[PDB]
Parts: structure tokens; C-alpha cells; sequence
């Protein structure tokens, strides 16, 4: 499908393994929804970066587990700390700040995308960052968690990922589709 192998070979395998067996969860097949698979690995690239640019243990990572097991660690955090459990699954827990941290990868506005996860998740109290695939971000509060360097980083990779979709002409059919 042409957009299967670009993502085979533009991603990490363990995080191409890690979609499939997210979207497997949820019955999808990655071989047809191929403009889906290239974006739940461009959300796992950039939660797995993110969490990265912490300090050692700044972060918990939630995207990338079973539905299951999850919730589990979710669970594990709001009894912990004390924070309120939210009615969705997050990606992050921020220990430094105790907070939980949805990240979303935008390929329209990214003015936008903030608009729908801010309508979804009524508990206000989770942090909540955009990237852009044009090199834009947007976080709660103006509270960009990580630093310059590492923000700048996920906005250059997610960049080049759009140059090597176009390249292989499918970022007009992956863009024109969320
Ligand atoms: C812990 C393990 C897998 C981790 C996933 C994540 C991958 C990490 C790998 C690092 C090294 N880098 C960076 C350079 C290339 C590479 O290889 N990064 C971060 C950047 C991209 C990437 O690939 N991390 C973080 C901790 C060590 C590790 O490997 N995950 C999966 C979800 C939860 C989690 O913590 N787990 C945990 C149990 C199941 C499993 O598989
Ligand atoms: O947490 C998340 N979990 C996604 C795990 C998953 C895998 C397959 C199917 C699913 C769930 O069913 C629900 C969603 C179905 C539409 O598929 C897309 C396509 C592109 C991005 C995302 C989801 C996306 N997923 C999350 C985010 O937090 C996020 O911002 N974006
Ligand atoms: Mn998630
Ligand atoms: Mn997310």
C-alpha cells in the first residue's frame, strides 16, 4: 500500500510493532487504515521523545501499554498523588508537576486540535499539548512542560516526516484525512 512500507522503514521498528499491536486492540488492520498506522506512529514517536526530554525518570510513560495495563499505572498514579482520574486515557504523567499530559499530532490547525481534546476530557486538571506538523505548538496555559531544545527537536522530526510523505507523494492523502 505504498504508505505501509514508508512507515515500515521511516519509524523505529519497536514503535511500528507498538501501533500495530494498538491498532490490533481496537480491530483495525494497519494494511488498509495505512494513513492511520503512519499517525498512531507519529503519536508514538512523539510521546516516546517527549518523555524523553525530561530528567530520567521525570515522566510515565501511559501510551504504548495494553488498555489494561494502562489504566493500571493510571490507577496507580491518581492514588498515589491524588490527582483526579481522567475520564480518558492520557499519555504522560508529569511527576514533577502532577499532572497527567495528553499529547496530540496535528496535520491541520493546530489552533484546532487543542479545541476538540479541550471539549473531550472534562477533567480539567490534565495538562494538554499540540504539536503541528508544520513546526507549531500549543500547550495549557502557555505551560510548555519540556524545554526549548526538546520541543524544537519533535517539531523538526515531525517536519521531516511530512517532507518524506510528500516526497513519496502520500502527505496530500495523510493531511486531507483527519
Ligand atoms: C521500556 C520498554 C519500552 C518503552 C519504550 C521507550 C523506547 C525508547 C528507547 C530508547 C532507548 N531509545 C532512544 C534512541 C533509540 C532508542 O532505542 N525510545 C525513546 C525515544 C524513541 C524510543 O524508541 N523506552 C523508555 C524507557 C526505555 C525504553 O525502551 N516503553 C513502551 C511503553 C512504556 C515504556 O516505557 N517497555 C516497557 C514495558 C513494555 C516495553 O517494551
Ligand atoms: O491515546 C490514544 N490511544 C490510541 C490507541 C488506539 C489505537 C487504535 C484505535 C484506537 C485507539 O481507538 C481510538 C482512536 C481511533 C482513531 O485512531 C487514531 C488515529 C490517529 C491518532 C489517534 C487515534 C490517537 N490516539 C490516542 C491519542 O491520545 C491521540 O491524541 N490520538
Ligand atoms: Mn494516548
Ligand atoms: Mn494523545
Amino acid at each position: 500500500s505504498h504508505m505501509e512500507d514508508f512507515v515500515r522503514q521511516c519509524f523505529n521498528p519497536m514503535i511500528v510493532e507498538l501501533a500495530e499491536k494498538a491498532m490490533k486492540e481496537y480491530g483495525e488492520d494497519p494494511k488498509i487504515e495505512t494513513n492511520k498506522f503512519a499517525a498512531i506512529c507519529t503519536h508514538l514517536e512523539v510521546c516516546f521523545m517527549y518523555s524523553d526530554g525530561g530528567s530520567k525518570h521525570r515522566f510515565e510513560i501511559i501510551e504504548g501499554r495494553d488498555r489494561i495495563m494502562a489504566w493500571t499505572v493510571v490507577n496507580s498514579i491518581c492514588n498515589t498523588t491524588g490527582v483526579e482520574k481522567p475520564k480518558f486515557l492520557p499519555d504522560l504523567y508529569d511527576y514533577k508537576e502532577n499532572r497527567f499530559i495528553e499529547i496530540g499530532v496535528t496535520r491541520r490547525e493546530v489552533h484546532i486540535y487543542y479545541l476538540e481534546k479541550a471539549n473531550k476530557i472534562k477533567s480539567e486538571k490534565t495538562h494538554i499539548h499540540i504539536f503541528s506538523f508544520t513546526g507549531e505548538e500549543m500547550a495549557t496555559k502557555a505551560d510548555y512542560t519540556l524545554d526549548e531544545e526538546s520541543r524544537a527537536r519533535i517539531k523538526t522530526r515531525l517536519f521531516t516526516i511530512r517532507q518524506e510523505m510528500a516526497s513519496r507523494s502520500l502527505w496530500d492523502s495523510f493531511r486531507q484525512s483527519e
